[PDB]
């Protein structure tokens, strides 16, 4: 136990009275609305979202990085920190690894994971930066590079990621690359995309029978004029071209200003290509902020589409849920804790939507009552449900408060050497 | 001839000397660059783009409409005005009709067109507004409306557009609808799209063997929260689902801020679904401004993708080019003239790109020289080519100047009723 | 009483038990948080926002207008419909008039208002469209038009709006114009702005000393290349140049994509030029949608700045609140009702913010707890407070439910055949 | 000379015949339009834009940095490379320094600049990153940080930048900070701005009589929710509050999507607060791409406002021009060369605008001819003018071509060891 059980117990007991009052009051309100609070809590306690290993350490911008104390030394330290998030929120049992950042003996990774009660989600390849000893640089691209030898090198890297994933329990590979151009004319749009498709076809051939291959689109950054996998349209073309094992991953902050993201989610689901999500929030670009910290309603609307899929009886729909955030001005552990909480919050609210009533309002084109039906769910403070879900599963009623009371950050700050070069 | 031939001749002779000097200088410059100016002019002379019948009348916004003098009374006046654009620019031989706005006897329409030297491009259906005597309102949608009878009415309307088109020589139907929602929850995104696909399938069944069905995406307006055919991704799904006769139409001002539109064009070409274009310019939303008046380089970049495809000869590839603009503060005829000119300008510059050099710089990842290779073409003032193309094909060296010298606007102002200012409405 | 009192009473009694349960539950929760629910309800009951006369009728786009049944046929019908919004929500006692759309005998307008329990907020001038008999067209502008006679005509129109307002109790003039250009070069940015400033100075000269002059910025539409009063920066320059009675009006949907609007609010307050607001919501452009229907948190953050101004001790700050929306696919009355409700919702939530705790986290740079402090207020379902506030002041526990139960729309549909 | 004169001469001679033909042809075309090409060349040769010391090295993103060969390490190597840009384009005689990146003995810096034929433009302070041994971190801000000692440290740093500038010939200090918040509530907008204004007032007090203080606004990045100096509105409030020595700096890529930037320029000019520019191009955010590589017309429209201000003799008009770009996938020197070229290109085209005709069309509300009047100027290929201006003043007819023929990159690659 990364966090002493007596601390979790003490903090839960300190807040037990208030939780009881709030949960029971909410339960009565929901009952009057025809909703069984117990049914909602039972589903919420089962909702999981993968934590990014790269989000456990402090992030930075192209301008600067301002590390905090106790920054993780490597993947093992990162797993230890992820274990804290899982213990307290009980919503993050799986971790997303990024290669080569987290490269290590697969057996050892698996051993540490099992010891901490953690599993592993989709693997993430990295051909948007150069590792030492590469025969070819990814400066001008990777899977879509004009040089065949460079593309082959990128393909082999992705295959290595699959090998590592197979050994640790992963069942998918997420491919996000920076491939694109910064100047008009620099790249032939079609040829670059064709090169990418050929390279991905090779990676696809290396997928086990029960694995999925996720391609992640992004409008811009690092490329500032054009990006090969720039949007969901191109992403759909990728998934459809590659095969049934290939699907699309939607990262919330990767869309053009004002884009209706929840519709994109609906479209991909309709055509069976919604592989998963990379949750985060943003206001300007790919800000990678704590989920729901900027636009909580949008997060709810995305989950409204996810829950509607279940309501429409979509078969074989098991999208992967993952947090993809960077924490530049907060304790990464605290931000991941509250972000996972916010994701469960939006999910819980989506479960509250009276879809029988909503369907009627949609049929009759009663736009006002239709939107009010979504709002009645969204306006509901489901914090008591999230807190109770944590209580019953060994978590903390107030995760961040318990984390702070444990003195964990100071502890690891004394065990981990800060970077000096 | 809408414009007296002696006026066209007089205004051309007045500018012939300067044109000769500019054309010969550009010719020498292009020769030093290994380019034969005659080959470029020959292609420019053959580049055509359709003009919208609804574009020759003054447009407006939801706040007001400020009509000018000599506004067209109906489709016959509109065709007469479009004839001026074609006579002077020689780049707009075909007109795009919108139903029911341009409803009229098909035989009479065909007759006026043939007499004016105009043909007809894609028909445009209208299920984004209610017409008098209409049984079902399109307030909450049309092809994707929840009410079966309303969807059926919309389908029948589109089939009627096909029938009118068949009678006048049209070979395509462009479908743009406002269908969408203004509030979260109002529409079920998936069910609405399913209804749309089913309705379009019925329209597709009524398409002649040599016809095309174009669906046009738009991010927003009139719907302000969600739109059924919101972007090119959804548009691709539509075209792929319907069949080989269904393709996507790209309207420049219908994309999210900062979208790389030229890439969308390339992607659609790659997958054989680029049906055509709706040219215009914009800075904020679907502004429908004169093509190239705001971002001329973007227009060139779009044409760079078109010419690349036209270069490696993607056989059969014949996208339907059309101007889709609204003119709220200028003489519509003058704006359409200069807009058509700007479209030919971008095309001409794209033709100047050294494709071999560009390919070399792309393969070598010489980003700077690759971009400079495009700029060397774009920086070239091709006006002499555009002017000479017009001069030798019956047009005017300086179209707007000749239009003004003819006094055409004052002429039609005296032949048509005066207009009154009003509220919103296109 | 547009809505029968027995209907209001009936529908309130039907929901009285549930409200009592929810209100008491919330009261207990707030007490544990050191907040007295009664103090919040008292303030919510006094928060008012003006309703736009041009918003009670169905709106439309440049593509089409789809009227519903019982459409108001003029300003008098519009006042009758506005009376319904006020009676049920008790949050919209004042109506904003637009001239010449609402031209009618000022004396009669006032008489109708008094009879309906409605007052009048800021007057709105219209030099973005042409009226019959107008000597000069506003096609190429109004207050900033290159033609002196056209500018003078626009100034005179604004002065006429002031005279109408003085007769009905209005104390402010809001000026929003479409002036701008659709093409580079069409206008000389500086000269057009100089003309605008000179014309506005003439309006200011004729502004009563008990009135305020509000200028409203807008990034684009109807002008699609440049707009004279395009943003808050230009707006500030205008207000500062004209004088102390001139201030800036912030319409939520009039900003560039991703703009931090709440910061603009804070800036104008700091420099004493925040005249008021035009509430609405949007996702793409100036969509004019129901307030809070798209981005409810943003609305809360705007109110967080308004409440902080009070907490900071800002003096002489009494911004004019107005709803500026168009309703194209809903019953205008229902939309205005729920929009007024949403505005009070955001206000109530802003009042729940623990200012002392927030200040502490801000000074200590505890970003996570600072943001969580705002969320603790925002996540609170204040509907019971809004409902009780309405019940206590003569309104309805569930406004739209009561509205539908009354059959008012069907009633006016029958009274206003089309 | 960084580039051998015989190479410059040789590469000019091999392109002289074509230039002669193009310049004479453009001269005739302009003559038919009532314009004296020599008059345009005279103005173009006097247009200068400062090159950023931090621009000659290869840039990167938060994801990675892919250095090229012969990367300049330190201000001395950087000045050597900036010297090449000036020698070949003759449009960048001054360099913008950034402290502490370019820290070096002032006397030595000035001596090096003088020897290379380079001057120094506005100094740039850096309180958006932490330097080793720093007592207080700028993680949560600098000039507007909540902690007094931190603000004091930031103020002192800026005063140090002024001292360095005074020693080398600079006459201005540009202040761009990342100060802001990533979460609603994290900062109190007003209090943060008050702190910023008070701190800047202290910096203002340290300005020599003939110095200017430039504040640079930016919508976002590094702050992703709010930024203290977020737009030109706040920037204007800053300048007006601080005093006559304080003006606003407009960086093209620092505005919200679809913003009409040229109007912002016009507004600042009208109120005498246009301190200067940071030229670059962009398509999505603050991309820092080569000027004019994405939207050349927008660049021309900005220059149209600059030339109009001059035409009407606007009082107090004298903006400082600077390039602020990052080069991630090109040779930095080549990009700066062509960027400086694009800036002079837009300027030259703006000079071609028939101001009398334009004024007439504006007064008569002839929108179509007004816009065509701008287009007639913009459509003109002024490359011959730019090239001839360079040829007559010691520069290269085709700068990048001469640069590549010189083998300069390979030369410094041999003199400067790469990481690998
Ligand atoms: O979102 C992404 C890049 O912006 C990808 O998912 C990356 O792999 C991830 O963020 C780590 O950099
Ligand atoms: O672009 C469109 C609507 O914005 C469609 O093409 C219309 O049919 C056309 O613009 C006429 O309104
Ligand atoms: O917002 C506005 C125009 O976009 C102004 O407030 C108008 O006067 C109002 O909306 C009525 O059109
Ligand atoms: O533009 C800026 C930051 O985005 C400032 O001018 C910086 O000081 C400059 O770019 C160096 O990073
Ligand atoms: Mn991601
Ligand atoms: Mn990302
Ligand atoms: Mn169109
Ligand atoms: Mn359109
Ligand atoms: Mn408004
Ligand atoms: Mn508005
Ligand atoms: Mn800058
Ligand atoms: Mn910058």
């Amino acid at each position: 136990f990364r966090i002493a059980q007596d601390v979790v117990a003490r903090e839960n007991d300190r807040r037990a009275s208030a939780l009881k009052e709030d949960y029971e009051a909410l339960g009565a309100n929901l009952a009057r609305r025809g909703v069984d609070i117990e049914a909602v809590t039972a589903k919420v306690e089962k909702f999981f979202v993968a934590v990014p290993s790269w989000g456990v350490g402090t992030g930075g911008t192209r301008f600067a990085r301002f590390p905090g104390t106790g920054e993780p030394r490597g993947i093992f330290d990162k797993l230890d920190d992820c274990a804290v998030i899982q213990q307290l929120t009980r919503a993050t049992p799986n971790v997303s690894l990024h290669i080569p950042w987290d490269k290590a003996d697969p057996k050892e990774l698996k051993a540490r994971g099992d010891a901490l009660g953690l599993g592993f989600d989709a693997m993430n390849s990295n051909t948007f930066s150069d590792a030492p000893g590469q025969a070819h640089s990814y400066k001008y691209g990777s899977l879509s590079h004009t040089n065949a030898a460079t593309r082959a090198q990128a393909v082999e890297h992705n295959l290595e990621c699959i090998e590592i994933g197979k050994a640790i329990g992963s069942k998918a590979l997420t491919v996000w690359i920076g491939d694109g151009s910064n100047f008009p004319g620099q790249s032939n749009f079609t040829r670059a995309f064709e090169r990418y498709l050929s390279a991905m076809a090779e990676i696809y051939k290396g997928l086990p029978d029960d694995w999925k291959l996720f391609s992640e689109h992004k409008m811009y950054e690092p490329a500032f004029y054009s990006t090969v996998v720039q949007d969901w349209g191109t992403n759909y073309l990728i998934a459809q071209t590659l095969g049934p094992k290939a699907q699309c991953l939607v990262d919330l902050g990767h869309h053009a200003p004002n884009t209706n993201i929840e519709m994109i989610v609906a479209r991909l689901i309709q055509f069976g290509k919604l592989g998963g999500f990379h949750f985060n929030d943003s206001k300007y670009g790919d800000d990678d902020l704590d989920a729901g910290a900027i636009e909580p309603y949008r997060l709810f609307l995305v989950f409204n589409e996810l829950v509607d899929a279940e309501a429409r009886g979509v078969k074989g729909f098991h999208p992967a849920h993952m947090i993809d955030q960077k924490h530049n001005v907060t304790d990464p552990i605290e931000s991941l804790i509250n972000s996972a909480n916010e994701i469960r919050r939006a999910y819980a609210q989506a479960l509250l939507v009276d879809r029988a009533a909503l369907s009627g309002y949609q049929e009759d084109n009663d736009a006002l009552m239709a939107t009010e039906t979504l709002k009645r769910a969204y306006r509901t403070d489901v914090e008591p449900i999230l807190a109770e879900a944590r209580r019953r599963t060994g978590g903390a009623v107030d995760p961040v408060a318990t984390y702070r009371a444990s003195g964990y950050r100071a502890r690891v700050a004394a065990e981990r050497p800060a970077s000096v070069a």
